[PDB]
């Protein structure tokens, strides 16, 4: 079996089948023609390998999908217009009124909003459980429980889930487990190999790597993904990925291993620096010995990742002064870009939450999230250093 | 007010704001940075006009949106990853369990599937009505009727609705009218100017014109479009349009008037041709005097369009052989490309309907649809001619 | 029957592409790839010496670029095409392969600025002889032919005063003496004029202009005989310019070519109405538009061009001074160089697109001060009229 | 002075100057408008710092140019359609008939062809000289010598020049030293800091990194680059780089450091392996202690590069057998891609030639050259291994 970097570059593509083209040609076309109507009928009915319409399927998208499937150790992949496209397309097809879904305690803002203000308002029961607490999860299960959805690590406080433990329990009850693997990527964590049924990504982040596209990926079993393609995507979201964006995403994935290594190495130095600093109160970085879930993080993630969260003594006031003083880090939402980014999740990425919902689900007061980029660490260090002095 | 063609080329853009660039630069970027976190907080709150993240809003997409709104004569526009993206984003935000939607008698297949197998399985009630029979629409109205959704002309049989008449009834009872204006474009028909509240397009078709992107547009009031953006798109579908694809859509839109004029003139000649041929049983073209709703067509559409539907005397067998015989026309779904396209739902997309629902909602088995392209009319006639001999 | 040539519009959309040979894709997939690989070493042996019809490197050849080329060839009525990174890429790649020190090139009296500079300050400084000739004067062209004359090169209509040449007459002289005729057909496109059908050996285009139609790419095309285009490909482009067209840009060019006939019809109808409006105006000294009977070469235009085009050149009374106040007052027209965009443009050649000329060279080669060039776009004609009208009022 | 990786991501771009866009917007526009014709006339004369036409200058190309200038430690950059674009625009600008150009002993095929069959047939004199041998180079200088042009490393294979020594000699005669730095990239070697006047690149190779664009770069002093822009590019080649491709090139450059590190580490492993094999007569790789110019290589290059050339004992026949048995390496010319590439010039690029022609050019019958990609080294080793066994 070829290695991870080899498959990220080559999997599912032989140049000899596309006139020798080293880079696959981009199928920037909306529709496909048939040699006969009989051939066409067969494509819609499902009984033929082939194409008809890019919302359903497209060869550039198919390559991305097969390749992502290989990196995650899944059977099938699906490409969508956004991470939210992936999550909604997935959850819209698996759930109906009277089904319940068990969620991780903390979710990405628009995931939270979709669950509570979106699909939750169409008769689907929601309940939040700590997915590190196995006995609390077992107690939460009902016969209505159809899906278990969570992020690990969780946006934006780094809370881990026991994916093996959760999936053991889900097998007993006949529940489908969906893991948002955006933060880690398949290079660092493969929830399907820990017993998850489906993984979703915002391919907008690390998988793209360069901040120039919005995209989503689902990977899992052939049977789940075929349902998500033919119902969620085709009929319920229409979250179709541009073939052009899919080729940039494939371009990004070719350096995923190298990029993640550098995100991790830079993030480690910055986190360790931030530990030894008088202005810092807490730190959530999985690679610090201090990290409360350090043991669980190491059983699931091969490296501690590119994201750091921390609080300052000074609270919300020092937050503003720190961020506004950054000269190399940029003040923005998003993560997993070559550029280093800094954000305040309560006013920005999780601004769908009210002040009570902020506090209820572990989203703090003076919390600053860093997405550590690929710049020279000395420059990043100097910038964080001078920004701490400015926050007094 | 500048002419349609002037606005399709210029509206919403001054080169002087973008370094003199004649063509707007493409904002192929996922995220946008802030100069301060208080500037950032103001953007998320709506208190500051600015950009943060492309799934919510992006300047290339905003120009497309503003231009399309001008062309439809409406206040605001939203760009999405597909026509289905437009439709689902729209209806998910407008409807909740116990709401009722009145539907045109015949709908595009994936719209039909979305309604009956998607949103209608989450507790939204559906009723189909003949939108040309105004008495029957009035009689079907209930206090739970929140949305009237239809296409005019409706695919594949070209059935029309009196938009102003429907809008009147909707105004009386207090319902929102949503019209799928894909077939006509704002160039031939403007449902907002006849009392409709929202219009949706598969911009994949005539607005693009060249078959190389998938895309959707919603136009209506600022109030409604803001809700569809911040709820339907942001949280419930994630059907984000690529900035690259939006730029190509704008490019297509600049020749919209010219292309539609040629589409219509070609289709008229072809329709008049087909009506005189011995193999043709029935033909539906708005520009033929024999069209059932000819008066309504001339009232509502400034030209009869590029789409033809006809039936061959010899049933499904003849349709198949007609389709297989075409050399210049391609056998494909989709419509409104430069390339002429034929589809015979009976031996293709019967169209995710049942045989009973096909026959009940008006989709015959001898029926072929033509999207008449921009080729030389003599070449198109000669291809059709020989395919009719072959049909026997 | 089936030996009928398909119509221009049909060929502009379809020629050289069958969806069946690319998994049914209706639009051809874009080969955004630098290099191509070989199944065996021996298959790759035959691609650097042509036994096998196959690909190796995009600077020489690429399937997206080849489709563009075969299609432009069909539209121009030539055997072969070559796509390049710009108009200047097409011209320089062509002239660098055809000329060597000691050869003479006879040139039209007026040339696009960068072409002029290329000839006088570029290739003219490497031992190539230049002489200008009025190509509308067939007796003078005959008199200028010498045994060293290798290439006759001109634009028709010329940029920017729209001087014309009799292409068929120039070619007949060239047949007798043994010279290669190269016509720059940027202004007309193959929709309005086809110099290869009138006897020319090569045509070149700034596809940046009407062929693209939307101002978003820079590109060139050369069309001619297989032997001359192969020479240009393997010498001019490969070794002497490296003016390689991006497959992305070639795709966008093909996209624009699909509406070339419709866009040109509207450009020509808009410009005709605008020219007739401008002829009837107090402030205009002279108006040059091929569709007005007052055009100095009216009958030659009617003879060679099927429609009069989208370019207008005129002078105001008030001279250069009045020119600035008119152009300054425009609000729908844009002040900019280039042409053949959906957007209507207005410019001043002597300070802009013919800056490569000195004051001496502008007056000698037919470029006035006070000349206002208009590229008439695809906007609603009433809007363009209203804008030019109000700008005339402000130029008094 | 920020680090290399930081500058490769950030240099010359502030998001705040473009509505916050994290990634720079792509100026896919041929022309630029003016607010007045006064402003317009000034741009052409050089008195006003604006934009007018993308063949001369474009904001997206300018950013690429400033960034490459920074990485090479030069005053100014120029982006062109290809590496040959950059070479030809440079040489057409600096040379006239009767000038002499002093050349490295071996050159890239198309460079050689340009010199001998292009500009050389316009009265420019050519002389080849060993650029490591300072006394022969000094001896070869004439008053006609205006340019000294070479690659380092070159490709007969990997022969190096003493760039600081060449520059010392050129300064005594006013001559301009142009170095093709394609193989190293600015990350490994910066010829301008060792005294060269101009560097050219085929950015098609490592700078892009992904095999998807053709592009060239020139970096040097403002006055030379200005003339190459306004004469070579503008008038003599028209080798204009698409802004789309320039954007992809910039995207590629953000991982340059990480890719070059991995190219080099894979190459070092394969070189060590190949040097010990019985099938291998001879090997050229700068990282091997046996490399003839090891000391000179280490003075100029921070790492030994991703290219290896070696000679098999079985001659042309074993060369072919090796190539044909490769499963993971592709048979292709070009280099610097994520995909590993092999060429055997004796049976590919120079097969039309005689066994005597190849000999005097420095091309052994069994000479194979490898562009070592970014795949996992164990897979590359397995592929090279079995191919060596098949070459017997
Ligand atoms: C874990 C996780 N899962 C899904 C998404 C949504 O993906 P998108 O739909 O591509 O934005 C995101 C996007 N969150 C960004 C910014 C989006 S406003 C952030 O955390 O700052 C995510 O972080
Ligand atoms: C007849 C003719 N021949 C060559 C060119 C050069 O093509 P480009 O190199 O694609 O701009 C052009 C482009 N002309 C523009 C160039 C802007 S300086 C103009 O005159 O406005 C042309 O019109
Ligand atoms: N409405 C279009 C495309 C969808 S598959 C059609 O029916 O052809």
């Amino acid at each position: 079996l070829p290695g991870f970097a080899t498959r990220a570059i080559h999997h599912g593509y032989d140049p000899q089948d596309h006139g020798g083209a080293l880079v696959p040609p981009v199928y920037q076309t909306a529709t496909f023609t048939f040699p006969t109507v009989e051939y066409g009928a067969a494509c819609f009915a499902g009984e033929q390998a082939g194409h008809f319409y890019s919302r359903i399927s497209n060869p550039t998208l198919n390559l991305l999908e097969a390749r992502m499937a290989s990196l995650e150790g899944g059977e099938a992949g699906l490409a969508l217009a956004s991470g939210m496209g992936a999550i909604t397309s997935t959850l819209w097809t698996l759930l109906r009124p009277g089904d319940e879904v068990l969620l991780g305690n903390t979710l990405y803002g628009c995931t939270f909003a979709f669950l509570h203000h979106g699909i939750g308002e169409f008769g689907v029961k929601l309940r939040h459980v700590d997915m590190a607490d196995l006995q609390a999860l077992e107690a939460a299960m009902t016969p209505a429980t159809r899906v278990i959805y969570f992020e690990s690590p969780a946006n934006p406080n780094m809370h881990m889930a026991d994916i093996a433990g959760v999936a053991k329990i889900a097998r007993k009850h006949g529940a489908t487990v969906v893991v948002d693997n955006t933060y880690c990527t398949p290079y660092l964590q493969r929830p399907l190999e820990l017993g998850a049924d489906l993984v979703v990504h915002s391919a907008t982040k690390y998988l793209s790597g360069h901040g120039d596209i919005t995209a989503g990926i689902v990977v899992g079993s052939q049977a789940l993904v075929d349902r998500i393609r033919l119902q969620g995507l085709k009929d319920m979201t229409g979250a179709v990925l541009s073939p052009h964006d899919a080729a940039l995403l494939m371009r990004g994935i070719k350096t995923l291993n190298l990029r993640m290594d550098r995100h991790c190495a830079n993030a480690q130095v910055l986190a360790e620096f931030l530990a030894r600093q008088p202005q810092v109160e807490l730190i959530h970085y999985p690679g610090l010995a201090s990290f409360p879930q350090y043991t669980l993080a190491r059983q699931q993630m091969s490296q501690p990742g590119g994201m750091i969260a921390f609080e300052l003594k000074g609270g919300i006031g020092a937050g503003r002064r720190f961020m506004n003083a950054l000269q190399l880090f940029s003040r923005a939402v998003s993560l997993g870009d070559a550029e280093s980014l800094a954000s305040h999740p309560a006013s920005m990425t999780h601004s769908s939450y009210t002040p009570e919902e902020r506090a209820h689900y572990g989203i703090s007061e003076g919390l600053v999230r860093l997405s550590v980029g690929l710049e020279d660490i000395d420059d990043l260090l100097a910038d964080v250093q001078q920004a701490l002095k400015a926050s007094a």
